[PDB]
């Protein structure tokens, strides 16, 4: 016997996307009933609509979706519904009317300004307890921003929200540089490299990722250039950030909850491919179609928990 659910991860070479499927693909083992059709999406919208056809087509009684572009959702919706197959959505947020616009459309991810919020704390935390971190001595955290995907929730949230959350804590800030890297190591490092070798490169006092894969480009391009002592702040808590935090090459991070995301996506899919109610027999809180799993904050103090 087997219901089958089809999944698809936006491209597996995302860092903290192979961390998800990992766990997805664990917690399905403890559901042997389950036959999961795992697909990568090689970042791109028009292979994973492509994918969808196929899942539907062999049968699927639920997707969980991780969508290359957000905007997309309309798409798959409408694929999806012909047939009135469920879907939860997960990691890249579609808009609230998306969601509203098929009752058996769910949303799990995270309260993206949460992360924002969180990694301006810890950088307000390190800032003021270290004095020399200010080069030019004029109270203002001279800072460049290594984006994640343009429009993506979790970028503009954490791009938004670190600053205005130094900025009300009374931290007066400077952008000196801004750009997207995509999400990815390879082009931050090379972003982080140009930033560099250009006219602002000895007045960079700290460097704000949105993602731990960006950060670790950038501690790769800060060696590079001898500034190993310019603190660098992540997200996700990947574990080669937690050892880059370990040997202070990292200031902090943010746990990004890889384990809970999958195991929620996992447990709601199982609910729905069955025709249950979605959080039925789970701990999962759901709001208005949508489950956010909490984030939090790392560094040095608490590290430990994590390692
Ligand atoms: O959608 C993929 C992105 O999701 C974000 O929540 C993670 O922090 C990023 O590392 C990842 O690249
Ligand atoms: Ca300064
Ligand atoms: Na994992």
């Amino acid at each position: 016997a087997e219901t089958r659910i089809g999944v698809t991860i936006y491209k597996y070479d995302d860092n903290f996307m192979s961390v998800v499927r990992k766990a997805i693909e664990k917690d399905a083992k403890a559901s042997p009933e389950i036959t999961l059709l795992m697909n990568d999406s090689q970042n791109d919208q028009s292979k994973q609509n492509d994918q969808i056809d196929v899942l539907l087509a062999k049968g699927v009684k639920a997707l969980a979706i991780n969508l290359v572009d957000p905007a997309a959702a309309p798409v798959v919706i409408d694929k999806a519904r012909s047939n009135d197959i469920p879907i939860v959505f997960y990691n890249k947020e579609p808009s609230r009317k998306a969601l509203d616009s098929y009752d058996k459309a769910y949303y799990v991810g995270t309260d993206s300004k949460e992360s924002g919020v969180i990694q301006g704390e810890l950088i307000a935390k390190h800032w003021q307890a270290n004095p020399e971190w200010d080069l030019n001595k004029d109270g203002k955290i001279q800072f460049v921003l290594l984006k994640g995907e343009p429009g993506h929730p979790d970028a503009e949230a954490r791009t938004t929200y670190v600053i205005k959350t130094l900025n009300e804590k009374g931290l007066p800030t400077q952008q000196l540089q801004l750009d997207t890297a995509m999400w990815d190591t390879a082009q931050a490092k090379d972003k982080m490299d140009a930033w560099l070798s250009g006219p602002n490169a000895n007045k960079i006092e700290v460097v704000i990722a949105n993602n731990d894969a960006m950060a670790m480009g950038a501690v790769e391009a800060l060696k590079a250039h001898n500034k190993t002592s310019v603190p660098v702040f992540g997200v996700d808590a990947l574990p080669e950030a937690l050892a880059l935090v370990k040997s202070g090459q990292m200031a902090g991070t943010v746990l990004n909850d890889a384990n809970n995301q999958a195991k929620a996506t996992f447990d709601l899919a199982k609910n729905l491919a069955a025709g249950k109610p979605a959080a039925e027999g789970t701990t999962w809180k759901i709001e208005n179609k949508i489950v956010r799993i909490p984030y939090v904050g790392v560094d040095k103090d608490n590290l430990a928990e994590f390692t």
